């Protein structure tokens, strides 16, 4: 079933997409298109992919884009994690060491969250009778432990049902999304609720493909972070919580050593009173170490389309 | 910038998408996913594709799917034509010869058009003062010239502005879309209007990428055909009209020898009266030769999602 070799494929892709050019071309877009189309044609030949198969593939991609699920598909196939593996290797070749490890953004960041200094309450209290209270705190430092004041700590996470605000229109706008600027001691504190892990929408396109692959679409509980400061490399990270069934079986492959936190239980009446609470809560420490931005450093920032509100 | 070789890539794709499988897997979908993801990761390494670039690519695909333009993109990059090049080579290796040549379907077929025997008027007359009348006629035969009665001739084409019904909601439903069953003499006749060639939606995603490639998004005038009959291989084809600026410069590469027709001019008062018209018209002959369906023959039918009404 090999009807064309790669030479013949390359000649056809050139005739159709390069020889037809008139006037100015974006050379990078041209290069990438030619490469990816040649690779697709070769895979069609090697695997003898039939026209009905190609159309099913394109229809699936159309449906995924219509459901706004291609971000989730990038995560679940491991493409998003792969970009981080490449970034870590680039940084190693640059001699960049130290710093809290990176991991994936995921597709659910929303720009425009409430900003405050040193402290934020993340939740609206609508789940207070059905989920544990969580306090998260940490210090943001450079690699020698010097505190960083005014670092921008952006956090977002799921509610007690595994749902995120903005996407879940039942939640108040920006629920469980805050920006916290570190205080004079490099500290941030968030008063919030325990996140639960979650799966892909069960009738959606991402889970439809995972089902064909025999795979689950679940993530362990986690809290997402962007951390930035003048003079420092921007960090995209998370923590995961020890004890989760899916901790080392995340469908998006985001868990790493260095990013697992233990949720401690605080039942002590004195400490509860000190925090102005009425019941036991969970506490997580998550300190963040940022690497100073050097002239030689590859960028740690990523341009990506993100929701805003 | 090579951070991973293909061995390392293959091992990662396997860890993420194969080792994670539990219970039954669709082996074909698994095979194709593993191949395409490995090829994507390798192209990312070879071309040093940055995360911002990957996200732009996925955002473009999302936007294309939302605008229902991935079919048009498949046509414009030459993927749709490439499937026909493969089908023609498969048929040659099967010893299938003769028959009117195939070409691309395009993305604008709609199922459920009015059916009639031997004759159809395709247009609603709403453009009668602004476009030329066209009569199309032909005989459908086997490869030795024997007529075929009751062959299903499905035709669709653009109006005087280059727009298709269903997609252009201003047109009456099924305007310029008919199914004509061949009569006792193997004949079909369509009374219609001259199609004009057309381009991609100028502010749409397909033209946005073509612009980066320095390419136009125009097709020459044409009329699309499905032809089918019991005992015969289904045919997807078109004719193009001689004289079109874009005849041999179609952005979808669909023009072929054997499928260019000449539009003759009929100004003769006697002939005009015979056809029950009042003014000169254009006439096209387009005969169709179908190949008999043999046990050895590869399928000439393609499963594809198509609009219906
Ligand atoms: C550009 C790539 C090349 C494309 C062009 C070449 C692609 C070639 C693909 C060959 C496919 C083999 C199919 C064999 C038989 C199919 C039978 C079938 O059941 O059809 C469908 C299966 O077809 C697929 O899902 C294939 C998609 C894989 C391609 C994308 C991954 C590529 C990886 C990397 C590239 C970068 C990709 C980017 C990474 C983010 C079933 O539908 P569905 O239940 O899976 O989803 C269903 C579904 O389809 C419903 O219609 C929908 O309503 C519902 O919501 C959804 O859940
Ligand atoms: C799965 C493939 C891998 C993907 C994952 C890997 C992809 C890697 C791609 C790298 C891209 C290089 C970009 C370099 C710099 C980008 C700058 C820029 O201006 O961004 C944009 C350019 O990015 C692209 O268009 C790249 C798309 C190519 C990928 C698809 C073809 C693959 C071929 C075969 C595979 C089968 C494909 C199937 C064939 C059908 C500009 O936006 P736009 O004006 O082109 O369109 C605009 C636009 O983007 C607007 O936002 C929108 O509103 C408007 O309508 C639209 O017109
Ligand atoms: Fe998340
Ligand atoms: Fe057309």
């Amino acid at each position: 079933h090999h009807h064309h070799n790669r030479q013949q494929i390359d000649a056809l892709v050139k005739q159709m997409n390069v020889d037809t050019a008139k006037g100015p071309v974006d050379e990078r877009i041209q290069q990438v298109v030619v490469r990816l189309l040649g690779d697709l044609f070769q895979a069609i030949e090697d695997l003898d992919i039939q026209p009905s198969e190609v159309w099913k593939g394109l229809e699936y991609l159309t449906d995924a884009g219509q459901a706004n699920e291609l971000g989730a598909l990038a995560a679940g196939l491991g493409l998003e994690h792969y970009l981080d593996l490449r970034a870590d290797e680039a940084d190693a070749k640059a001699g960049i060491t130290g710093g809290t490890p990176r991991t994936i953004e995921g597709p659910l960041y929303v720009a425009g969250a409430p900003e405050s200094v040193g402290f934020a309450r993340m939740d609206d209290g609508s789940e207070s009778d059905k989920v544990d209270t969580l306090i998260i705190e940490g210090t943001v430092t450079d690699t020698e432990g010097n505190i960083i004041e005014g670092a921008k700590v952006e956090v977002w996470h799921a509610n007690s049902l595994g749902n995120y605000s903005f996407f879940d229109k039942s939640q108040s706008d920006f629920n469980l999304r805050r920006t916290i600027l570190t205080d004079v001691n490099g500290k941030y504190v968030a008063l919030t609720t325990m996140p639960v892990g979650y799966g892909c929408p069960p009738e959606g396109t991402t889970q439809a493909l995972l089902n064909k692959l025999g795979r689950h679409g679940n993530r362990p509980s986690h809290v997402h972070y962007f951390v930035s400061a003048p003079g420092y490399r921007k960090l995209t990270t998370q923590f995961n919580i020890e004890g989760d069934e899916y901790l080392w079986d995340d469908f998006a492959f985001a868990t790493r050593d260095g990013l697992v936190a233990t949720a401690t239980d605080v039942t002590d009446e004195a400490e509860i009173a000190r925090r102005e609470l009425d019941k036991p809560f969970k506490h997580i420490t998550f300190n963040v170490e940022l690497v100073k931005e050097a002239e030689a450093a590859p960028s740690s920032e990523v341009e990506r389309r993100r929701a805003s509100a």
